[PDB]
């Protein structure tokens, strides 16, 4: 089991960590929502599958900086939603397929009225999302760490 | 400086801890706004204004039982809205008078789309704000511990 990014780097057996850049809209008003889509930038695929079943959840989903300051909101996992920062692990999701298959997350970030100026800046790190993947075969048990940074600034228009 | 509830307990000067029941809507739809008004139910005054002006701030505050599984959110705080559970300390309400004046604090909380049925238990504690009391006359740092319990059961239709 290993994932990779659209057009970055990958992740290899055995877990470990990746950075993800992301596109975010420039302008959000207060009440509105930033989502940031991870299904459209990671993909896992099962590298033994027509023996082994491998079992994907989202560990723990962290916020940092601006996001983690001026926004409110939710990850929507596998069709769905929790609150963002986690609390909780998901439940897990079935990978059975040489394939490459997305990650289905997205964040669902809301800005708060304190917000204004810019809210989340270029180039920071807004977000780290905790892939753990196990299976039906052994113990293995193992951590895809995405540290997602922003690729534009952020405005709340005040 | 000291506080006192609605039909109320009370923390004295000093600091320490008391309860809270709040009552809340039974019915709150996804996209709608579960709202806890503490301004109505939490009062503060100075006790030496002609000398000491108090400042208070709304240190801390966590969410708890179904509060912190079904639900995201803001507070609100003397007019402006930060992450809750929050992510920092607010900045500072000033208190200069005898006369009791509400604490300006409320909850702003919205269900996840993967909650359905009773969401929040009646008599469970919600959330636990920390109010945190100084002033500018000598080195006193007061805190009142303020635990929020559910009078009633809140349900979010599925
Ligand atoms: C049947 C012989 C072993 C065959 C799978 C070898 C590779 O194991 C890796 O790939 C596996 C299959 O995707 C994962 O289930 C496992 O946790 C690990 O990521
Ligand atoms: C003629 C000067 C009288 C001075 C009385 C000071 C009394 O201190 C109490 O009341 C002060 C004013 O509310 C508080 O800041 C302090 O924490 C404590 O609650």
């Amino acid at each position: 089991f290993a994932c990779k990014t659209a057009n970055g780097t990958a992740i290899p057996i055995g877990g470990g960590s990746a950075n993800v850049y992301v596109n975010l809209a420039p302008v959000v008003n207060v009440g509105q929502n930033l989502v940031v889509d991870l299904s459209t930038q990671i993909f896992c695929h099962n590298d033994a599958p027509e023996t082994i079943t491998d079992y994907v959840t989202l560990q723990r989903g962290s916020a940092y900086g601006g996001v983690l300051s001026n926004f409110s909101g939710t990850v929507k996992y596998s069709g769905s939603s929790y609150p963002f920062p986690t609390t909780s692990e998901t439940p897990r999701v079935v990978y059975n397929s040489r394939t490459d298959k997305p990650w289905p997350v997205a964040l669902y970030l809301t800005p708060v009225s304190s917000a204004g100026g810019v809210a989340i800046k270029a180039g920071s790190l807004i977000a780290v999302l905790i892939l753990r993947q196990t299976n039906n075969y052994n113990s293995d048990d193992f951590q895809f760490v995405w540290n997602i940074y922003a690729n534009n600034d952020v405005v709340v228009p005040t």
